[PDB]
């Protein structure tokens, strides 16, 4: 009854949520991109597997063999102090810390951190990055720390999935791309934001339209060219659309881009449409396990259409109750 | 204390291991080949997680998602009657059947089973097979049926591991390559035995000499380009001439190439030499998830040279008294 450790498994955990009190945003919210962005890069660009925790209350028995902590600590030297974001790697074979780092967080240093984790991990796992991986990062990252930060901001927004979240993800997403229209990437994820809004909410019009000159854009920059993104919201406009062979394809592609949460939500919903539930449930239990908890729960019972878990994932609708 | 299933986790389980009485051999290490195959190529080309189990008596909890099982089945019409190979793939978490085979083996079909074996998981796992994996295999496989039956019961060997295995397994593909010359895969195997051989016995000479020539040819082979095999080969060649740091590069290009038990333990040797213990048993815990057992216990701890698990992989000489 032993379960044996599986040292290319990974998970991230978070813990200290709310340095003192309640949220607490900024910090929070870039150490919650940071986060799904390690588990992505590895997920995609390497034989390691992670699961993303950070939004996942529960311990549960895991053969995950190393995992990744992110803590908000003080070192308790006076009333309101300053927190650092603690990152630790621990190998739970040997019991050994893999990777101890200390950061603190100042408003240009954003870009800077994620970078030094990167290659940290890199280092402590003998995992060297792709030319893909480097070449898909400098394509999605702004150049500007509080860049980071605001877009992490909408980011987290996002993962949340409710129509509020997105509206604003989608306002604050517009004011990034007002501030800094260089910024590409801000106008591709305010564009999938903007989809994923409309396709739940189908008949509605501003001053029309609107969000088809956004979409008709965005698939014509040739910067965002190879870019998982791209993909994901030619999926989603195919599925509005009721294409669904149009939908798979590109779907499929931006999974062989980016292994991710999303992607697998993406392609269970392609599969709903494809009158496919079980393929639909196990694209969907990928998803879980690629970032459990209430935001991809929430996804994939509400994002594009509804998704009634108790009948079309019987084995998640189970697992959650036991 | 629920463990949640991972939809791109297999195991590959064989069983009815001789179809009446003692071994029987042919068609059992027939199938052990083929098993390996699969895994190997999952675990290099895809993003699923693939645990051979194939050599593992052992059943403890596992979080795979999905089992391809491996059994030789008997209709029951008659005494001895003829084997077929049944193969079924099994989701473990909506129970459904995803592909179930029966393969009657008839000393020219071994080569048309395995392809169809590949489509038909290509197709049940949504997996398209890379550019890569599909050169791979037009490089390292026969073309008649009956040598891949040849090829395969030397490879068996090759997984056993120990000195009387060993020298069988180079004489097999002695004769394999006298028999079919242009078969370059069977010399690379059986360069790979005979450097893994002498490293063994190192004050050992055949009319000398001899494995040099052998080792020296096969490096050259411009066929052999890009294989996995030929970084093997010169990392146990490095490692013996006490070139660490040679044998390093060579085996992490391995890795690359393949994502194998084998080339995990040949890490692992090589961080023992580093004078790396904990790198060397955490390559060592890779190795034996990727195929469970006596064959990869036996390389862990006599491979090359040897290595005390109680000493330098205490995880796994816990894990195993457990």
């Amino acid at each position: 009854s032993r379960i044996l450790l599986n040292p290319r498994d990974i998970d991230i955990n978070m813990v200290n949520k709310s340095c003192n009190s309640w949220s607490s945003p900024y910090q929070l919210s870039y150490a919650i991109g940071v986060g799904d962005l390690v588990a992505t890069s590895l997920n995609t660009f390497s034989t390691f597997m992670v699961h993303d925790k950070i939004n996942y209350n529960i311990d549960e028995p895991s053969s995950s063999g190393k995992t990744l902590s992110i803590a908000f600590v003080n070192q308790r030297q006076y009333r309101a102090q300053q927190c650092f974001m603690s990152i630790k790697l621990v190998d739970n074979a040997d019991g050994s810390t893999m990777l101890d780092k200390r950061y603190v967080i100042t408003n240009g240093n954003q870009l800077a951190i994620q970078n030094d984790l990167l290659e940290s991990l890199s280092k402590a796992l003998n995992q060297p990055w792709p030319q893909r991986m480097q070449e898909t990062l400098q394509k999605i990252l702004p150049h500007r720390g509080a860049l980071l930060t605001n877009f992490y901001q909408a980011h987290d927004y996002l993962l949340h999935g409710d129509d509020k979240s997105l509206n604003r993800a989608s306002e604050l997403l517009g004011e990034i791309v007002q501030s800094s229209p260089e910024f590409t990437y801000a106008r591709a994820e305010k564009a999938l934001v903007d989809i994923v809004r409309h396709s739940q909410h189908p008949l509605d019009e501003k001053q029309l339209a609107a969000l088809n000159t956004e979409i008709d854009n965005i698939v014509t920059l040739p910067e965002l060219n190879n870019l998982s993104i791209i993909y994901q919201i030619k999926a989603v406009s195919a599925l509005v659309k009721g294409k669904t062979d149009e939908s798979y394809q590109a779907i499929n592609t931006g999974i062989d881009l980016e292994m991710s949460w999303l992607n697998y939500v993406l392609l269970g919903k392609v599969y709903e449409m494809k009158g496919m539930n079980r393929e639909a449930a196990n694209a969907y239990l990928t998803a879980f396990n690629l970032r459990p908890g209430a935001n991809t729960l929430y996804w994939i019972e509400n994002g594009i259409f509804q998704t009634s878990v108790p009948y079309v994932v019987p084995y998640l609708d189970k697992f959650l109750a036991s």
